[PDB]
């Protein structure tokens, strides 16, 4: 059973058209918004399920807005059966997007301008003292308006921590952390079942941009966590760089050499993308991939 059956009306506003996947330790829908007359987007979680995270969800998307590579926050609510946000509807994730590639990968000049994309949306919720921990192609999703298609949006923060503390500084790791995300883009520490910190989400990043331009990870195929943690920890990354931009090795060596105290130097990461660029002649407004006729 799902938690909402199609043609539900939540607060007499939102009808539930169908599901969507897809969370977030709970169910997304694509709805019809009564009022305004749009589809939306449209998650709820059920409320008496251990861990109810959609509280301080709420609180990251309400700290983002006016930030690029968010949804506009539309509504939320509690009563006795569930708890639900309500926000703008988005185009095709980019893990679908990127299958629907003859041979699995994108170009390098779709690659690295999402790659620039995606990186804003990390820094963005870093700055206002998140972290993601769940960065993984399905998350991100291109805009579906004529104002918005080029835009990708990062779309869920069930995962979310704030990393910050009362004077906005960076609060003590914990004994350990339940890993509970997405396996094969976890990083190294993730599956070591430590405290995830600002470079955990490049790590993420990271993996996901060689995926996009090679098709593969080297761990696609184990579905077990524990072997993908020790295949990931034994492997010699160095390797993953060989059909990346040359100017890769300093992401790599950037992010290998954080741990969860030290503040990233995103201006570093986002010069590794911007000068592959140019050096490969990319334009900003170029089509991505799947315009390509
Ligand atoms: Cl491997 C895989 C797993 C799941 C999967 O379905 C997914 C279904 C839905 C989403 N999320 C969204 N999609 C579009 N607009 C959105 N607005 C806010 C959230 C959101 C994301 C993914 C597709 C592929």
């Amino acid at each position: 059973a799902d938690i909402l059956p199609a043609n539900y009306v939540v607060k007499d506003r939102w009808k539930v058209l169908k599901k969507i996947g897809g969370g977030g330790f709970g169910e997304i829908y694509e709805a019809m918004d009564l009022l305004t007359r749009e589809n939306v987007a449209l998650k709820v979680e059920s409320a008496q399920q251990p861990k109810q995270v959609l509280k301080m969800e709420v609180a990251v998307l309400k700290k983002l807005q006016g930030k690029d590579h968010v949804c506009r926050f539309i509504g939320c609510g509690r009563n006795e059966k569930f708890n639900y946000v309500v926000m703008q509807l988005q185009g095709r994730n980019l893990a679908d997007l990127r299958r629907s590639q003859p041979r699995g990968t994108f170009t390098l000049s779709t690659t690295l301008r999402l790659g620039k994309q995606i990186l804003e949306s990390i820094e963005a919720i870093h700055s206002v003292g998140f972290l993601h921990r769940d960065i993984k192609p399905s998350n991100f999703a291109m805009g579906r308006l004529p104002s918005t298609y080029r835009k990708c949006y990062m779309l869920d923060f069930g995962l979310a921590r704030q990393y910050t503390n009362t004077t906005g500084d960076v609060r003590p790791p914990r004994n350990v952390a339940g890993f509970r995300g997405t396996v094969r883009y976890a990083s190294v520490n993730a599956h070591k079942n430590r405290e995830m910190g600002r470079h955990d989400d490049l790590w993420s990043l990271f993996y996901m941009l060689v995926e996009f331009a090679v098709g593969q990870l080297p761990w696609r195929k184990i579905k077990d966590k524990e072997q993908v943690g020790m295949i990931k920890e034994k492997y010699e990354h160095r390797m993953l760089l060989k059909h990346m931009p040359s100017e890769f090795h300093l992401f790599l060596d950037h992010i290998a050499s954080l741990d969860y105290f030290t503040k990233p130097d995103y201006q570093l990461i986002m010069s590794v993308f911007e000068n592959s660029m140019k050096e490969r002649g990319i334009a900003e407004n170029e089509a991505f991939d799947w315009e390509k006729a």
